[PDB]
C-alpha cells in the first residue's frame, strides 16, 4: 500500500471501553454518565491520533487543538458507526464493547431519534460496501471538516492538508475502480456519506450541551475535559461561529 495508507492503519486507535457498570439498571443518568466518560477517553485517543497524522503538526498549534475540539464528536459517530457494522453487523450502536445500546437503550438514553439516525449511517457502510481503506481516509477527512467561519489562525496550510487528504481519498478511490462507470460515482457517495455526517453531529451538539446546562438535576456526570469542550467550543457551533464545510449544498 502507498505510505499515506500504512500510517492511517497504524495509527488507527484500538478498542476503548466505557468503563459502565452493566451490573446497574439501565436508567438515564448511568447511560449518559458512562457516554460521557467514554467520550473523555476517546478524546485522549482522537488527540493522539490526531498528531500523528500527517501534516497535522504542520497546522498551528493552537488550530490543531480547534479543529480536533470542533470535530471530536463528527469523529467518534463516525468510527463508532464502523465498529457498530464490523461487530453487530449494525445491529446496534457499538459504543464499546462494555457498552452497547440496544432498542430499550436508545430508549432510555432519551435520545433514540439520534440514534437511529446513528444506526442509518452505520448501515450505510454495508450498503454501501465501504472499504477500510476507504473508512480510513473518510475519517481523517472528519478532521478537516470544521471551522469558524473568521477561519482559522492559518487557513492557508489547512486549505492545502484538507485538499491533499481529499486527493488521498481519490487515489483510494482509483486504486481499484477498474470500471469506468463507477469512479466518479465513487466520490460522490463517499462526499454525500461523509456529509451525512454532520447533521448527525449537530443534533448531539445541541443535546449534550442542554444535558451540561441540567446536568445537576437529572443527576449525570460530565468528566473534566468533557464539561469544558462543550462549555467552550460546542456553543460556537450551535451559535453559528463554527460551521462544517460540506461537499455538496
Ligand atoms: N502521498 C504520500 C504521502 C503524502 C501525504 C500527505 I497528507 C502529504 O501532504 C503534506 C503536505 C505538506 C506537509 O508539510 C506534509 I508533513 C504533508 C504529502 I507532500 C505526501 C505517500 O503516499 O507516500
Ligand atoms: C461521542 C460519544 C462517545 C464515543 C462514541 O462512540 C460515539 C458517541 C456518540 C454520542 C455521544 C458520546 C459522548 C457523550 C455524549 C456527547 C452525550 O453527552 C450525548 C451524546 C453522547
Amino acid at each position: 500500500q502507498p505510505i499515506f495508507l500504512n500510517v492511517l492503519e497504524a495509527i488507527e486507535p484500538g478498542v476503548v471501553c466505557a468503563g459502565h457498570d452493566n451490573n446497574q439498571p439501565d436508567s438515564f443518568a448511568a447511560l449518559l454518565s458512562s457516554l460521557n466518560e467514554l467520550g473523555e477517553r476517546q478524546l485522549v485517543h482522537v488527540v493522539k491520533w490526531a498528531k500523528a497524522l500527517p501534516g497535522f503538526r504542520n497546522l498551528h498549534v493552537d488550530d490543531q487543538m480547534a479543529v480536533i475540539q470542533y470535530s471530536w464528536m463528527g469523529l467518534m459517530v463516525f468510527a463508532m458507526g464502523w465498529r457498530s457494522f464490523t461487530n453487530v453487523n449494525s445491529r446496534m450502536l457499538y459504543f464499546a464493547p462494555d457498552l452497547v445500546f440496544n432498542e430499550y437503550r436508545m430508549h432510555k438514553s432519551r435520545m433514540y431519534s439520534q440514534c437511529v439516525r446513528m444506526r442509518h449511517l452505520s448501515q450505510e457502510f454495508g450498503w454501501l460496501q465501504i472499504t477500510p481503506q476507504e473508512f480510513l481516509c473518510m475519517k481523517a477527512l472528519l478532521l478537516f471538516s470544521i471551522i469558524p467561519v473568521d477561519g482559522l489562525k492559518n487557513q492557508k496550510f489547512f486549505d492545502e492538508l484538507r485538499m491533499n487528504y481529499i486527493k488521498e481519498l481519490d487515489r483510494i478511490i482509483a486504486c481499484k475502480r477498474k470500471n469506468p462507470t463507477s469512479c466518479s460515482r465513487r466520490f460522490y457517495q463517499l462526499t454525500k456519506l461523509l456529509d451525512s455526517v454532520q447533521p448527525i453531529a449537530r443534533e448531539l451538539h445541541q443535546f449534550t450541551f442542554d444535558l451540561l446546562i441540567k446536568s445537576h438535576m437529572v443527576s449525570v456526570d460530565f468528566p473534566e475535559m468533557m464539561a469544558e469542550i462543550i462549555s467552550v467550543q460546542v456553543p460556537k457551533i450551535l451559535s453559528g461561529k463554527v460551521k462544517p464545510i460540506y461537499f455538496h449544498t
